[PDB]
């Protein structure tokens, strides 16, 4: 079958241990446990295609963030998280498009831009700065809940489609 090499990226707290959790696993954590590296993988079939996702859910905290790049080297594509009513883990996303272009040496790597906690009402972030800020780096902007499972598919599903792309 064939492997895709996912990988979650994006600030502290904005919630890609959930959403990486719900689409493997099923079930919301309600808890905030920071994370440092955890790797998942799931045999899926998207598209008619029976696929591997092999997942690395990243540090967003800066003091957990040791050789977090040498991790985001090995993904083939990167889902950049920034959650809905965290205006600076928006701002944030600019730093880690930088990060993943360094590390790949690539201007043109395989990217979806999630905005998540859609579920939730203080909303600062308006879809349609998220959608011109994914426009201005060619990738879709998808919207996510790990909470209600809203997007959370199609934001996974979307990434290896863009895989497929490049
Ligand atoms: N309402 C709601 N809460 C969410 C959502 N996603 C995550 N959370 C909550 O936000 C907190 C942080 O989630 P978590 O997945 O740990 O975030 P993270 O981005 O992995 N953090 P870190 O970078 O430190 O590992 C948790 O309390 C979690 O329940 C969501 O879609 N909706
Ligand atoms: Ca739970
Ligand atoms: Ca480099
Ligand atoms: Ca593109
Ligand atoms: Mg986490
Ligand atoms: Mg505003």
């Amino acid at each position: 079958m064939t492997e895709y090499k996912l990988v979650v990226v994006g600030a502290g707290g904005v919630g890609k241990s959930a959403l990486t959790i719900q689409l493997i696993q099923n079930h919301f954590v309600d808890e905030y446990d920071p994370t440092i590296e955890d790797s998942y993988r799931k045999q899926v079939v998207i598209d008619g295609e029976t696929c591997l996702l092999d997942i690395l859910d990243t540090a967003g905290q800066e003091e957990y963030s040791a050789m977090r790049d040498e991790y985001m080297r090995t993904g083939e594509g990167f889902l950049c998280v920034f959650a809905i009513n965290n205006t600076k883990s928006f701002e944030d996303i600019h730093q880690y498009r930088e990060q993943i272009k360094r590390v790949k040496d690539s201007d043109d790597v395989p990217m979806v831009l999630v905005g998540n906690k859609c579920d939730l009402a203080a909303r600062t972030v308006e879809s349609r700065q998220a959608q011109d800020l994914a426009r201005s780096y060619g990738i879709p902007y998808i919207e996510t809940s790990a909470k209600t499972r809203q997007g959370v598919e199609d934001a996974f599903y979307t990434l290896v489609r863009e895989i497929r792309q490049h």
